[PDB]
């Protein structure tokens, strides 16, 4: 009748060796930046008590679960903010496989940016085919050369693309070699922990397919040239791991992110997995459905609708749209700029429908990288009550002013 997976989760202050010979002042989850790995089964219960012990008040927002407005933890929406040396349980299925992320939605810039960043894995409720998975937490860090933190909010910088890391690293490490068994298909989960990053992420030489896009499975196709990860997206990412002895980067354009080292195994090489099972998503009805336009855009650089969001007051009140309660609606999404944004809803899963500019074949995620003056629409169930944050996930762009609160009631 109920499984449980139960976790005690601690943030608090992690002195990080990232630059060799430095130390970089960082904060963590469970000792580590980016965070300790959480797993859940689908189907079943995630525990999880955390405690906060850093200085300043957080949450812990679980970035793409659809769980209750209670769990969702955005400060004076979801809770209060959790304060220094209190705790606060996070119970809530997991209904959906795949790749999530947890993170803080308070005082975001700086705190992501400090390193309060983690995966979460929704494990698959029967097997995947897949014998062999790899986690692989991209993040780019804003330390300069003596690993100090350069500002995570440089208003030249928030006000285009955001505010830029310099240290790219991969589970922590620059540029690690990573093992993997030769011959084997190995589903590499990509998880982009980052505040303001897209990596043009392009893997040369391997035979590498997509199977899913941020938590949710598509019907397999090829890598190709490019998968273009945003700040907050993911991918499993399968790979036919070559002969042993060869050696494959995993690139951000020319370059490396990672060198995937194939390692001699004497498992028999398997075949590519079957697709993954849909997570159960409500299906648009696109007949049925009604649209709703949305135009985006040390103070507000960013519009939605016209409005800044004031990261600083309690405006989640004056919600920029009301949901009915199992509606069905479209999201025209408008970048009316130069600039791509990756836009996330909370709460809930779109479908993307088409673009401007990209062809679309149709898939689910709780985000959409909105490139440059594109015009991409996007549909949803209005699933699950409350409200919910809808903003784009460059932290920079969230915290000037590219947020809103949808109300489902
Ligand atoms: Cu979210
Ligand atoms: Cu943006």
């Amino acid at each position: 009748s109920a499984v449980t997976h139960d976790y005690e989760l601690i943030a608090a202050p992690v002195d990080m060796e990232l630059v060799p010979g430095h130390v970089t002042p960082a904060w963590g989850y469970g000792g580590q930046a980016p965070g300790v790995e959480l797993r859940c089964r689908q189907g079943d219960w995630l525990r999880v008590r955390f405690i906060n012990k850093l200085d300043e008040p957080t949450t812990i927002h679980w970035h793409g679960i659809r769980l209750p407005l209670e769990m969702d933890g955005v400060p004076y929406v979801s809770q209060l903010p959790v304060q220094p040396g209190e705790y606060f349980d996070y119970v809530f299925k997991t209904e959906d496989a795949g790749n999530f992320w947890y993170h803080p939605h308070e005082s975001s810039a700086s705190q992501l940016g400090r390193g309060l960043v983690g995966p979460l894995v929704v494990e698959e409720r029967e097997p995947s085919g897949f014998r062999h998975e790899l986690s692989l937490s991209l993040k780019t860090w804003h330390v300069d050369e003596q690993g100090a933190f350069t500002p995570f909010m440089v208003p030249r910088e928030a006000a285009r693309e955001g505010t830029r890391g310099r240290l790219t690293t991969v589970n922590a490490r620059p540029n690690p070699t990573l093992e993997l068994p030769a011959g084997q298909v190995v589903r590499l989960r990509l998880f982009n922990l980052d505040n303001t990053v897209t990596y043009r992420l392009n893997l040369p030489g391997a035979e590498a397919r997509l199977y899913a896009l941020d938590g949710h499975p598509i019907e397999p196709r090829p890598l190709g040239k490019e998968y273009w990860l945003g700040p907050g997206m993911r991918i499993d990412l399968a790979v036919r791991v070559p002969e042993a002895g060869r050696e494959l980067p995993l690139r951000n354009g020319p370059l490396r992110l990672a060198t995937l080292k194939s390692v001699a195994s004497v498992e028999a090489p398997g075949d590519w997995p079957a697709p993954l099972p849909a997570n159960p998503v409500a299906e648009p009805d696109l007949s049925i459905a009604e649209t709703l336009s949305f135009r985006f855009e040390y103070k507000y650089w960013q519009i939605n609708g016209q409005a800044w969001d004031i990261n600083d007051i309690s405006c989640a009140e004056r919600p920029i749209a009301t949901l009915k309660k199992g509606g069905h609606y479209i999201f025209e999404l408008r970048n009316l700029a130069q600039y791509q944004h990756p836009i996330h809803l909370h709460g809930m899963v779109f479908k993307v429908l088409s673009s401007d500019r990209r062809e679309i074949i149709p898939y689910f995620t709780d985000t959409y990288l909105l490139g440059k003056n594109e015009t991409a629409r996007v549909a949803l169930v209005a699933d699950n009550p409350g409200v919910w944050m809808f903003h784009c996930h460059v932290i920079d762009h969230m915290e000037t002013g590219l947020m809103a609160a949808i109300e489902v009631a």
